[PDB]
């Protein structure tokens, strides 16, 4: 008993090829021609001819008129993000353990050296994105943080994005957008400090560029056009459900809004209401959401909660709201989503700006295998070990034998050599020497 | 000043273009043609015309002659890997916290649904790799584990590789190698079970295939041709240092072996001994190690411990052995490596086969941003949140104001709507409505 009351023509997969073609071309050009290729893209794409690296004096000049009340809101949001980041940092521990007697092994948890953070600016200026990356990197104890945001409307970095970067602790700020920003941070163009990890959200081109540069750099997650899903039962309020879908639909023409419900009445009311709310939006938002709802919006009626879980996990939405009775059950049973909003009171926009948990989140089904940007994306979990000579009697003979079973004679000789050195009178079966 | 007593012509970067050209072509063919392309590659690259998925009966038949002693060694190794993996699992906790009053936020730690594991077989048959992936996935509580290894030496999967997969708990086993194996696991070809995460080591083509498919799937880490670095002071034994370098140089022509030392006498003796040890290897190993040492081997003399740390962190070796006095200091000060071997007694081959910590590890500098395969690579760290209505007074007004500063009116309306529903008599500043 599963019925599409609204089916989308397009999905997050639809625009893959378009993004990949552009990114392949631009990365090739930037690899070949470095800073010059980037300055050319900045000019042709973003109308930008000025300096790319902002000086401290420029940062101060460009934020000097940012009012106290704006700064207070941004500062409060930075605190909430920092508070939760520090809680997440405490959840991953170092340890050591004894395995075979005399074998000590452990886990070190160490921050990366350099992070590059992207904050988008195109349709809107992503003030909150600016602190989501930088504040988290600082909470992780990352020593160098480089931050980029696109020149905005043929001017420079939006001043509130700039304030957010500075207030959150960015060490270097560049007026640089899109693929060329992501590439510049990966290769250390302009700063001479190649990033270890590049993070942050953006359009399909930005997200693909990061996906492509994985390997050269670590990343947080594939964080492309915003997605919202709501699970609702008959207790939900259609006006609020509809509002919440429209809230993320304004992000752009490619943003999916998904409703999974056990109530046809709720589905019906929401489908009537969403167009009405969209029609009351201002121009830019109405442009985005009209196309997004039409092309990517879906409404799925389900017979049981179990069916809702199955569909929701398959969709693996960036953001998942749950407006139902018995919220404990939903927290226990849902397994694929970026960020979960339990109950009507919280909502995606709160998470976007100031709840505390990061908003930089998996899209296009990446929630099947990753959560969002967090301190965990900046910590390396490395292993170490140490042995007594006694431990090597067992460990070394097993190693020699398995190595020789595999055909790895030089491996086995490293065990032979220790056995002969440490225990010259011992006689073990170290495996028949490899002859080929 | 840092002196290269042996400089390499080649580095892990040298063969990037070669690997990328092949992988681009094969992944295009498999995307377009599916199983047909995979069957074609299995035949053309690996000489294989047989069925690809093994039945339970084939698994039994192909392992029925594996001797008790071989099974006992493999079983011991699986236990060590499992023991350490369970300890790692305990190191990442779920939690919840109060942020702003009435805001509850938490972290859920959930295993992925399907993992695909690759165990290489080409120059050698990677028995240990077979349990490194599968046993770790099972320790993480992954419910479906798909495992591939290449047809080897005119037969199917090497029988000891197959025993390792079975004993470690693989649900599905495929006789399937290389790029076609990685792609089949990513797309769920032959099983109808697309992986959420694909893991495991291989040659440059395997590693590039995984790196390229990132996004479609999650991965552990870029785990390509094996690397070994040794840090040594004057207390080290050159015979053991040389043996350890040669141990990993046998992996293939592209395996780098690096010595970082403060002792000129040690460097000199190791440089004399390494060729002598290589000359005494059987043919496959001698073929690999001669080329590897010549082309990729490096010996670097440093004045101070601090210089050694700086160079070692820059190289970011998959494996790092430390044959020095004062091992505590090295543990405290080194920061970029895959897996650390403190003291002479343990050694890379032990970690490869049976110490416990995973051997599937970052190469080509990936240790700057990730540790190895571990249970952590199978867990998703997701966030959830829940609010009282009261919490939304602060959270909602900050959200509305910031949203409107960014130009996101629909976002702000979701806050407005809650404020009107929950607190109709409140009169907070919710920001100037966006008009454009
Ligand atoms: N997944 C997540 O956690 C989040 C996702 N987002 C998403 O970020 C996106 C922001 O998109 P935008 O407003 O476009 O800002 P953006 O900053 O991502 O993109 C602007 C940059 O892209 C370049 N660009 C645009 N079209 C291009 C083309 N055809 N070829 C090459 N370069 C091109 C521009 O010249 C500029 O440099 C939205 O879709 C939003 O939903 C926002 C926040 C978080
Ligand atoms: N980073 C790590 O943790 C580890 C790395 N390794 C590395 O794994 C590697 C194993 O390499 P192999 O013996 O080659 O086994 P493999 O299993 O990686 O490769 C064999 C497969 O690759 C295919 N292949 C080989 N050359 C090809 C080409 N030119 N075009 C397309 N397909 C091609 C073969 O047909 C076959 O399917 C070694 O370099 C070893 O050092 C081993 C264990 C762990
Ligand atoms: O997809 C996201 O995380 C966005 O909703 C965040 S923001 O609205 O751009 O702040
Ligand atoms: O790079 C590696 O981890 C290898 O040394 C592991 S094995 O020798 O192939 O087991
Ligand atoms: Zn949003
Ligand atoms: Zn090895």
């Amino acid at each position: 008993m599963i019925s599409y009351l609204k089916k989308a023509e397009k999905t997050p997969q639809t625009e893959t090829a378009t993004a990949q073609k552009v990114v392949t071309e631009m990365l090739a050009e930037i690899q070949a021609r470095g800073k010059d290729a980037v300055r050319q893209y900045a000019k042709q794409l973003d109308g930008w001819s000025g300096d790319i690296v902002l000086t401290p004096d420029q940062i101060r000049e460009q934020t000097k008129d940012v009012p106290a009340g704006v700064r207070a809101d941004i500062d409060f949001a930075i605190r909430q993000v920092t508070d939760f980041a520090l809680a997440q940092r405490e959840s991953l521990k170092e340890f050591s353990v004894e395995l075979h007697p005399g074998v000590t092994a452990g886990q070190r948890v160490l921050p990366v050296n350099v992070v590059g953070c992207y904050a988008p600016a195109g349709r809107y200026a992503h003030i909150a994105s600016a602190y989501m990356g930088v504040a988290t990197a600082k909470a992780a104890g990352v020593k160098t943080v480089v931050a980029c945001s696109s020149p905005f409307r043929g001017q420079g970095i939006h001043p509130h994005v700039l304030y957010a970067f500075q207030a959150a602790g960015a060490d270097v700020i560049m007026a640089l957008g899109g693929v060329q920003a992501i590439a510049s941070m990966a290769y250390g163009l302009f700063t001479g400090k190649p990033a270890d990890v590049v993070v942050g959200p953006g359009n399909k081109f930005v997200a693909e560029a990061k996906r492509s540069l994985y390997g050269q750099v670590g990343i947080d997650v594939f964080a492309g056009p915003s997605e919202v899903a709501v699970i609702a039962d008959e207790t939900a309020d259609p006006a609020i459900v509809a509002s919440d879908l429209v809230g993320q639909a304004e992000h752009g023409h490619e943003s999916p809004a998904w409703l999974f419900t056990t109530s046809r009445d709720l589905a019906d009311r929401v489908m009537a209401l969403v167009p009405e709310l969209i029609a009351k939006l201002p121009p830019t938002a109405r442009d985005a959401a009209t196309a997004a709802w039409r092309d990517y919006g879906e409404v799925i009626l389900c017979g049981t909660r179990e069916e809702v879980v199955e569909i929701s996990d398959r969709y693996a939405s960036e953001h998942l709201e749950v407006h139902t009775a018995d919220l404990d059950w939903w927290l226990a049973n849902l397994t694929c989503y970026g960020s979960l909003f339990l109950g009507e009171e919280t909502t995606v926009a709160f998470g976007d700006k100031t709840s505390g948990p990061n908003h930089v989140l998996p899209t296009k089904g990446a929630a099947r295998y990753s959560g969002g940007l967090s301190v965990h994306k900046f910590m390396k979990t490395l292993t170490w070990q140490q042995m007594t000579r006694e431990a090597t009697r067992q460990i070394g003979q097993v190693t020699a034998r398995i190595s020789r079973l595999e055909g790895m004679e030089a491996h086995a000789r490293t065990a032979d050599d220790r056995m002969a050195k440490y225990f010259p009178n011992a006689s073990f079966e170290m495996g028949t020497p490899v002859e080929v």
